[PDB]
């Protein structure tokens, strides 16, 4: 896999954010992830988890991975870092977000995310409290 560029152009939740990829505006969708709605339990608080570090960073990246590119709502499906950190793992070691919706060919960094959901279980934190 390979990251490529991208700025940010506005929040949106938990697990979806508005950036600009080769010039166009897109929504993305964090592969292998699932962040609670903002509406449920801990959901403002995953949302401000993933808009804080996507505009604290200087760099914002896209990876996709080796399969579907856009999922069937036209959201692109990436790894997205914040600075060389990746956001959907972050969110998964915070108890923000469940791994989730692995479906095999785009799952290269499903077992990087369990070994963080593991973490955040046993020190019982946020949806694991
Ligand atoms: C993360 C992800 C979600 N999706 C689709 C599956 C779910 O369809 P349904 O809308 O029919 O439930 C939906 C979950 O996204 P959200 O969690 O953002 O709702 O997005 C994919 O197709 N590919 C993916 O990699
Ligand atoms: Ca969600």
């Amino acid at each position: 896999l390979h990251k490529e560029p991208a700025t940010l152009i506005k929040a949106i939740d938990g697990d979806t954010v508005k950036l600009m990829y080769k010039g166009q505006p897109m929504t993305f969708r964090l592969l292998l992830v699932d962040t609670p709605e903002f509406n449920e339990k801990y959901g403002p608080e995953a949302s401000a988890f993933h808009k804080k570090m996507d505009q604290n960073a200087k760099k914002i990246e896209v990876e996709f991975d080796k399969g579907q590119r856009t999922d069937k709502y036209g959201r692109g499906l990436a790894y997205i870092y914040a600075d060389g950190k990746m956001v959907n793992e972050a969110l998964v070691r915070q108890g923000l977000a469940k791994v989730a919706y692995v479906y095999k060919g785009n799952n290269t960094h499903e077992q990087l995310l369990r070994k963080a959901e593991a973490q955040a279980k046993k020190e019982k934190l946020n949806i694991w409290s």
